């Protein structure tokens, strides 16, 4: 649309957008495509990633991003669209950062946007109907904490502490397996023990297998009768072929224009499918998921795969919104944790949001890492970016920095590297380990302990430097 | 739209179209896309290239169009949409030649128009939306003429007579060197002493450089004070990205639909960028280059690489024409010249044309028009060649052959290529020159001033026969 | 050359060869090529890789190879035609399976010979001129052990007991903490300390680094005064573009028939390149780090990456033998542990030979097993795979199928799939570890010494069941 | 074969040579491939091309050769092999160059070597048979000095002055112009006057053409009539499909080895064919032609397009020496100028040699040496970048530069541009023009009138640096 000329940090900044109002901390703009030129020579572009498991960093502009590995992954990566594309796109926000540690931010106030990053421009294209901007020029960290505040907020209290099954155990519990730890867990100051993948029988087939005799109900009865609130994982979306409900519901798959399933990635050894949350039969028997888990006594809900009700990207965001607002309403006061979700369209339904890729016994697999191009793998490093790169965030939500580790058995991650996850934890709020006790050294119980007990101070210094306590964490080298 | 059934020169022409109402010397058609059926088996087609340095000739529509290479310099030779084709596209008029020596043409009435060429159809396209038509079926130059006075006119009386800095000079011209030249050309029956490229800083930074100290107001009292009008020479809206203004005003850049520039070519050795020229700040900048020259005393302006303001082709003519009509006015009654421009959407508009490609101290340069296929290089064959088939322009505006050549110093030119070329300047009667006379021989020094300082009266016999006072120069082998 | 008939197991086979003669448990055929017609469907393809690290086993015929990623790591993993052809090659000896369990196999007994395998052929071909085979039909055993019997030997006594510093500290050892770890290490029933990757100032440049200040002959007269034998780890034939040796002798790098250096891999982050080893003043140079290392006071050698001698196959066998002839003796009765080494080239020479790839503290690295289809990279799955398919070598060699894990500190491992390794280390008797004894917890320190210090007799009854000492150790679920 | 150590030049160097001997200046070696390897990180590459118009100059080995377009026109360019090939290969001669301004030179003593050049590495390779090499380290003129030494020399007394038809009129010559041009011309110290191009029917039919209606024997009596020595210009061995001997004697064309006509190149409008110079009757209907000529009264002849009997490269050189070994005889103790000639096979036969690439009257066709990446084209920048590269052959052969220009009519080079091709005239002693004597001022002619008869002292500063009587001409900003 319009040419326009704008005062915004004590610079000239010129723009093309439908309208302009003022703002707290920038300007609001109108448009389905807005343009904004930075007023200096730009040496970084903020990449932000569609998903939790999604990138978030820092990226030069001007060599050309590499093509993700393998194809079958992308769609569990981000958004598609981000990864096809031979240029810089975002989700939602991106920023130019001047040579002066100042950026320039532009970023969505509705659903389903993207942000384009050149070294001599910022360019917002809404997928759907168009839609708000919010504009800033200055410190980096104002920026952001601007933007935050225009977006919706939903912040329960403190974050919960809590021990979950999947760092340890992943897919291989059982009811008795989990009896035992339940036992040993309920020594320390937790509050919820959340059952992670591999209670189910299959994605759909949401009901206990044959390592749950005794089905789900009985076990969140025993968690709280140690005083402890009982959690349960779902993908409520996912579904692969081999699953009852595939063949069962054809109709309700998310298909393309062709009628072909979209493909939703890949993962426990199969191709991933979709439900379609676009319809509302299918909406409701995963509200009626969340029901049923809140009737067998679980109060804290880890909703995992969440991309999969927003495929194929940015154009699929108000569908997940719709879908995951009736969930929202379904839990009551539940405790909602969002796992590999839209970031953004997640903001003010979510209580606690995953920010990162999963941590993992180790720093990183060069493998999956450097030779696949895939930086959304599991794995420490890949954790702590993106994390470090979507804290502010705490204004609106609950921060996941994802779990914490203290045992020195059955990890390979060396205790420097443990150091600067806990920080994070620290610094968030969010609390939580899968390190079962018996697994622990003396010491090593000693640090949990102290770790879930006390709150520990913690400050930002800079962009990589904070002062946990009285240490001071620095994790630029990382990057 | 509907079809039609036509008596146009005594023949039966069947062709479709919205409308149709007699014209003098033909038929208006109306409608976005048209349709023409030849009532004979066409021998030739009338390609019409966009621009001042496009091709203008009959083509054998049988055979293939070749690529024009490289790619880079495509954007400064004519419509990128006629080069990437593989069929014979023309800009704004097309023509079928019958066995009889007699013309079907079809010429757009508006902006934003091609016209595509078979042996079989003659089909006209707008761009844009929909516009009207000019058919008509007779000899060769009455339906050219007629054509002609369907469009727009602005007839100065005289094209003055020209010194000319270009030819000789070429960039490494100054203030020290011209005045010298001024000088010597002082004597001669010049009116308008003109500086070309070279004076300049850089693209879009149009202040006098280092090699002219003193200014340009100051070249121009001194060009007066001879008796002389002085001349100046820009390419407004053409940009490098070295130029500061690139790098100050990024928004005036013309982007595409991903916020990329646009590539205008390849020339001075960089590639080559556009101004805006639908964004209204940039018109009134550049209004105001030609306020500025004005008010340094010059009222005598060629401007160049016009092309830029109309990229991407006929689709640019609307912000062209538009971009134009404001300097044609902040330029009062001053004399405009238009190079590298589009031709027939300057008319009414310039008191000046470029026709041709450059002329060249030599006749052709094999390698560009042979090996890289560009007949829109520096050259007096291809000068020539796109000059002949745009003389029928002459009662729409001055037409510009280019300069004419005397001397024999530093140039490769036979004496019978050199009054070729003087041949074609007084049958237009655009008359100018770049040979600095202190390079003339005493032979060449009386030659000149001959051909300044009498009208010779001058006839066409043929399209490519000319009787110039009673010479009888044929064309017809160089084609 | 000749048709011929034979009655091999009691079966009738036909071949092609130039000679025949009869064998200890078969025959023997002579000939550059010679073919093998299997009186049966054959049902599996023994598979047997070039060195160390190269993929031995049982494959499907019928089904295709995967192509093995990246590309910059096919000279580390195997012979470089195997990995290019689109057929089943191995490298020495091949076997086909019949439907009763039983086994044709063909086996070269010369250097430089590769072998073809589809369900109706066994092929043999010798890269360089001609040699021997041994052609056997019988049970699956016998027929291996038979063909080991025709090859060199060097059974040197009981396989020493060694401590090694790579799966532990991997390149981040130094003098003062392998001090440490030698005085840990000095309580249990070792007789070799072996000092693995770290040391080196570069490859090529074998001179201790500035984390070794008191040089390597103080550590190994410190590894003497507590009664150990010192050991140390060289990779005589490797060299990077960085290394000095690589610019100061840049005529010992083994070129192709342009100059260009023959690539051998990418490890350490860089691309790898090989010293010619038919280069006899490479060889000498060799030759004298053997002496050096003596002198220095080690008696324990692992000799890595020897492919490199190899390169680029079979074709490379007869330059690598000599050179490893030079270096067995420079050793005198030093104990050479041949690493990433032509497998059946090496017989004769070594004392020890890896058969497998890496251990690892995990069970496998699916990125890289799967998804870049590289099972030659370091993992407990890849490596107990090709050792149990190279056990019948134990007649020739001592058979190292890697380090023994007893830690679960900084380790992946599950103590179920622990003992798959220790099982090994009992059947062939190497026994090797990597385990700090302070990372070791009381129940560990047990084990590993009850594991060195006993000879537990062990058993095989099947393929892939083993029993050691009375356990039942299964080995088929893993392949 | 063998590996050596040298002691060369105060360095150590390594070697790979079948026999090495001494010799004056360094070292001889023999082999069919010979390798040498740099005591130093190499900067620069010397790259020599194969014939007269082919480019000699130092290049980057590290960034890889421009493909030379179009390809009908790289017979005509190079070696065809140096052309195609990805890595940097040269004819007959290579050298690297050391930080220090020195060269390691490689350069063969027999016929049909090529040389490759690497930073790490100089590879010699004969195309046919083995033979003889020579290998010098030390200051880079006297090397190559060294070099020229050991080549075969054919040094005539001082080269004659000439004045030549072609770079003024081109084909465009004819009896009737040639005795008004011999008039004006034989007032200046001329000795020889020679007809170029444009007397001839045809290629292959070498007789007068209707132009020349009193034949050739009376042209060259008038010019010997007024005390100059007749040259005339023939292209022996080259023809085209039109020429009536091409069908007239189909088994003379020269044909790979499935009888097509090898392409030689792409001239006067059209492709390009090679009589066969193996074959004995071609080679005497070529001597045939030398003496027609001399019978004729020419003692001066300049044979063209030489490198024809020669294809296709290293390959034809020893048919090549042969064939021309004959016409050398043929011709007694005539003047012999070999053009577009394989440089280092000529030696020993020519009297002079071109070696660059033909003078134009313009520095430089961009077009072609930018856009067609063809450094062998006309123009003076082209002609200097390969003579200053070559003159060390001043030694062995007298070293045609090309024409000096002094004209300004008909030009388009500048005065400083000429004088640097006047300065190598004086320094070569090839003394030559084109230029017509009415073409040039009063001023011009007495420059070229004091060129011919002065014989100005000059001297070699450094590889582009000289002193012209007590002018210094610097070439460095050339390359
Ligand atoms: O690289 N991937 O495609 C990929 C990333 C993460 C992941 O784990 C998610 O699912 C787990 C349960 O299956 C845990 O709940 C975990 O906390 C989740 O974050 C699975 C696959
Ligand atoms: O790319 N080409 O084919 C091409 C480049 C430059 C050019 O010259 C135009 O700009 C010149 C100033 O730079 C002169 O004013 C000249 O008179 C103009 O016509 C013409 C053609
Ligand atoms: O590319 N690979 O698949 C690969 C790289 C390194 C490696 O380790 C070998 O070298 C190591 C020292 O760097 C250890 O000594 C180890 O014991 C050796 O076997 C094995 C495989
Ligand atoms: O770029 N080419 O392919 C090309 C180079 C040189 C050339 O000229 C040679 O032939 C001329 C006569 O035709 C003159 O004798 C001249 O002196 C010769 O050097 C012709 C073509």
């Amino acid at each position: 649309g319009s040419h326009m000329r704008l005062n915004l940090g004590g610079a000239e900044v010129f723009l093309r957008a439908e309208g302009l109002e003022e703002a707290p901390g920038g300007v609001r703009l109108w448009g389905r495509e807005v343009r904004v030129f930075p007023p200096f020579p730009a040496k970084g572009f903020f990449r932000h990633g569609w998903q939790s498991w999604s990138l978030a960093a820092w990226v030069d502009p001007a060599q050309a991003p590499t093509p993700l590995l393998p194809e079958a992954r992308r769609p569990q990566a981000d958004d598609p669209f981000l990864l096809e594309a031979g240029a810089w796109w975002g989700s939602g926000v991106g920023a130019l950062r001047g040579p002066d540690g100042r950026a320039l931010l532009l970023g969505a106030l509705d659903l389903g946007a993207r942000v384009l990053g050149r070294e001599d421009l910022l360019l917002g294209r809404y997928a759907g109907k168009g839609g708000a901007w919010f504009l800033a020029y200055g410190p980096e960290e104002e920026v952001f904490a601007a933007y935050a505040r225009l977006l919706p907020r939903r912040l329960s209290g403190r974050p919960p502490r809590v021990w979950c099954s999947w760092y340890s155990f992943y897919t291989r519990i059982g009811e008795d397996l989990l009896l035992r730890v339940l036992d040993e867990v309920a020594a320390f100051s937790f509050e919820v023990f959340q059952i992670d993948d591999g209670w189910q029988r299959a994605l759909g087939d949401w009901e206990p297998n044959d390592r749950f005799p005794r089905g789900m109900a009985f076990l969140a009865e025993r968690i709280r009768e140690r005083g402890l609130r009982a959690g349960l994982w779902f993908a409520p979306f996912l579904v692969t072929a081999d699953s009852p409900l595939f063949q069962k519901r054809p109709d309700w798959v998310l298909r393309d224009g062709e009628g072909r399933p979209v493909r939703a990635g890949f993962n426990w050894g199969r191709p991933l499918y979709a439900l379609d949350a676009g319809n509302e039969e299918v909406v409701e028997w995963a509200a009626d998921l969340v029901r049923k888990a809140l009737a067998w006594g679980y109060d804290y809900l880890k909703l995992d795969f969440l991309y999969a009700a927003a495929l194929p990207g940015a154009e699929g965001e108000a569908r997940y919104r719709k879908a995951m607002a009736r969930l929202r309403e379904a839990a009551g006061e539940a405790y909602l944790l969002f796992c590999g979700a839209p970031v953004l369209a997640s903001l003010g339904l979510a209580d606690g949001l995953r920010v990162g890729p999963d941590v993992a016994p180790y720093w990183d697999n060069e493998e999956r890492s450097f030779w696949l191009a895939d930086p959304t793998g599991p794995g420490l490093r890949n954790a702590l970016r993106s994390t470090l790169h979507r804290l502010w965030l705490m204004e609106n939500v609950h921060v996941d920095p994802d779990v914490v580790y203290f045992r020195t058995r059955f990890n390979l991650l060396s205790p420097e590297e443990m150091r600067l996850q806990e920080a994070l934890a620290h610094f968030t709020g969010f609390k939580a380990t899968s390190d079962p006790p018996s697994w622990l050294l003396p010491e090593e119980k000693g640090r949990l302990e102290a770790f879930l007990a006390r709150e520990v101070p913690v400050r930002r210094l800079g962009p990589y430097r904070f002062r946990v306590g009285e240490e001071e964490v620095d994790y630029a080298p990382l990057l």
